[PDB]
């Protein structure tokens, strides 16, 4: 039972910070180029869109943001340390494939997210379909 | 109507709030645009299409037909912009936004709290469960 289990991490590119959330069971990702207020905002707007019940991070930075805890409490997210970067260097390759189609890094990040979530291998389901499948199976 | 959406704008506290509605489910996506249209709308649409099936976006004025960036995003992501929109849920949303406004320093935070409530509440099924139900019923169909 991992419908609402997510992984949260940072990555960096062109001197900017990319927050990345991974739905662990599906591989589905959401990201944004941005501190604690920013992380809390990102988590709230994630949690309004998917079932978000547990978020795992692997360092201490999110345990020291008062707004992040406030977001956790408001939305009912347990923020837990540990495990339930192949994804960040998979996201970075795609960002590289597209970087010249957009003026802003923002945009190239979101095109890369698009491709990651929509792409297949050939057959089966994309990450975007799996997360919907997982959730639909759930209720 | 799996990938059918309608896009509209609302205003609070001197700000603009882009609001995307998945017509069949009532599920909504919103964001406080710092500016007004243009590359803000194109970015919002690209994010949206990276998350959901977005095939047809309906609007009922001419504003989005005059943005080259919006047109570039429609064609990058495979979204047909279509005019006409044949409901009152900017109304609802601001109702919830008022219920929570004192819980957030920033209007955008309070908008996103309103989206949360609208999508999760009921009863039977919430908008958030329906859009998933509708989409999962479809992949297997
Ligand atoms: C083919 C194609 C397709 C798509 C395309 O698209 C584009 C584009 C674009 C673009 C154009 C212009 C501009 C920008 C970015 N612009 C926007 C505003 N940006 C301010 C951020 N500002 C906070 O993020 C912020 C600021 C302050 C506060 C917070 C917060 C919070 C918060 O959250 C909470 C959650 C829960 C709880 C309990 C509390 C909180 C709180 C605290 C509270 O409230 O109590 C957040 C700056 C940058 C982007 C292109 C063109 C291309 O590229 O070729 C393109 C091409």
């Amino acid at each position: 039972s991992s419908p609402g289990i997510w992984q949260l991490d940072c990555t960096h590119l062109e001197g900017k910070v990319i927050l990345v959330a991974v739905h662990v069971a599906s591989g589905y990702i959401e990201a944004e180029v941005i501190t604690g207020q920013e992380t809390a905002y990102f988590l709230l707007k994630l949690a309004g869109r998917w079932p978000v019940k547990t978020v795992h991070t692997d360092n201490g930075s999110n345990f020291t943001s008062t707004t992040v805890k406030a977001a956790c409490e408001w939305a009912g997210i347990k923020q837990e340390f540990g495990i339930p970067e192949s994804m960040n260097k998979e996201l970075k390759k795609i960002i590289g494939q597209v970087r010249d189609q957009a003026e802003h890094l923002k945009t190239a990040v979101q095109m890369a997210v698009f491709i990651h979530n929509k792409k297949r291998g050939i057959g089966g389901y994309s990450a975007g379909e799996r997360i919907v499948d997982i959730i639909a199976t759930d209720i």
